[PDB]
């Protein structure tokens, strides 16, 4: 209804109140609310690098020139911070985006993937294929379902990660309940890997957050800060959560230049790990 | 135009982002170029926003990133920075970061626009109050004269802040600026985003070390006002084998460092480690 080809993508978002980025529209490939969101897909301008994109209720989640950044940062700082990641989860992660990253790593045996909306992983296999392709791999298990049902109905000790690729859809409506399942489904040596806010637009938000986890069990959190360009303040982050006293994640357990596809990444690398952990002084606090 | 400033696409065209205007404190071109001040959105934490030829340039709420690190991250890496230029810094922001050390004796600045500096004396005072410092003699005037006409082994640490603009003229300029520091001199150049043009940053790189420096390194930065979200700077050290990814000088020591609101050694060293894409710029 509201793109056009040849007109311009706007995104708001009242987080921000009085500022917006914009991007012109060359294609629109979908447009539409699904059963749990509004999404959005089109092919940007050619003269421009951002190719196709993807929002999500009016809000950028994939392009392909900066879509790596979100993805190895996520999957490979909480695995890379694991003596041995044997089985994994993803809440969320439709687009396979992350689980591509995950399914790299060799001691990756398999990998759990629970996202509710079915919507929006067909019109990435659709439109994403270099993102989408590992929802195909015989070492993933993907499901379209609650992340709140299947967290509660897995036994204990049952994972060594657990990416939580969302914010929902400040522990309101179902954190509680929800970070003590993920707590308990995790191995003692268990990594939460959970994306977080900018620390531009919701500071305090990202202390909260950080808070919670620890006052539900987590014996550290620690925030890792990134270079995204097609979010709002260009800069989300994300918190690297340990289950173990003891160890410390903002250095890399597990290098990921001892394994293959070191050389097949395009942002992360073990310089880019300890570097992320470094915030500001304004922000600091939330590392201590 | 309808309550909105508009950034320009200008390189790569179809991108913009927009801010919404409370009220207009400035907008008219200069003698050099588009200056346009306004106040941003009260209920968004921007404050009073300043472009330049439809860029923004400085906005109460970020502007510290840019001038911390320019700052800062050249001089903690001089052994003991007597004598400091800066070419451009109309504004007066990398000037108060670097009158914050106290082995800083003396700084010269030279900019070209003298509107944007009494537009910045006017309604960016936290910013431009350094311009008036017993240690700093602030000229209006070309760059490329004043670098010429200067001695050889004059200044300890020259901070270029500006990508050209009054009026092409590296060839020369940069010869200057490597013959008027001395043995052991610093030199930081603002550098362009990795995201939007690495090809330049690149290119930048090779020719300053072609021109006689021993060693660049480029310092990345989180700008959230910056189009991409991320400019840097190029680190230049003139006396070969130097590290400057490590602090010569580390801020922690200085009784400021508690004052600064982003930079720290800690982030210092993050500062030079690039995603793998962009990381043959520092190797």
């Amino acid at each position: 209804s509201e793109l056009i080809s040849g007109g311009w993508f706007r995104e708001e978002n009242d987080q921000w109140p009085g500022q917006a980025m914009s991007l012109r529209v060359e294609k629109v490939l979908y447009d539409a609310p699904t059963k749990f969101q509004h999404l959005t897909i089109f092919e940007s301008d050619p003269k421009g690098p951002w190719g196709t994109v993807m929002a999500l209720d009016g809000c950028i989640q994939v392009t392909d020139y900066d879509e790596f950044v979100y993805h190895e940062v996520l999957g490979h700082t909480s695995l890379c911070s694991h003596p041995k990641p044997e089985r994994v989860l993803i809440i969320g992660g439709g687009d396979g985006g992350v689980l591509r990253e995950v399914l790299r790593h060799g001691t990756v045996e398999h990998c759990d993937l629970v996202d509710i909306d079915g919507e929006v992983m067909e019109q990435s296999k659709q439109h994403f294929p270099q993102i989408s392709r590992s929802l195909a791999d015989p070492r993933a298990t993907v499901r379209v379902g609650d992340g709140l049902a299947f967290v509660r109905q897995t036994p204990d000790n049952t994972y060594d990660v657990v990416i939580i690729d969302t914010t929902d859809p400040a522990s309101k409506l179902f954190g509680e309940a929800f970070y003590k399942d993920v707590l308990r489904i995790l191995k003692p040596d268990g990594i939460c890997c959970n994306q977080g806010e900018s620390i531009w637009l919701d500071l305090e938000l990202i202390e909260k957050m950080s808070r919670f986890i620890r006052e539900t069990g987590f014996a550290s959190v620690q925030y890792a800060l990134m270079h995204v360009p097609t979010y709002p303040c260009g800069s989300i982050g994300t918190l690297v959560c340990s289950k173990k006293a003891g160890v410390d994640v903002t250095k890399p357990l597990r290098p990921v230049e001892d394994m293959p596809f070191a050389k097949d990444l395009k942002y992360y690398d073990s310089e880019m790990h300890k570097a992320s952990f470094a915030l500001p002084r304004f922000a600091r606090h939330i590392n201590n």
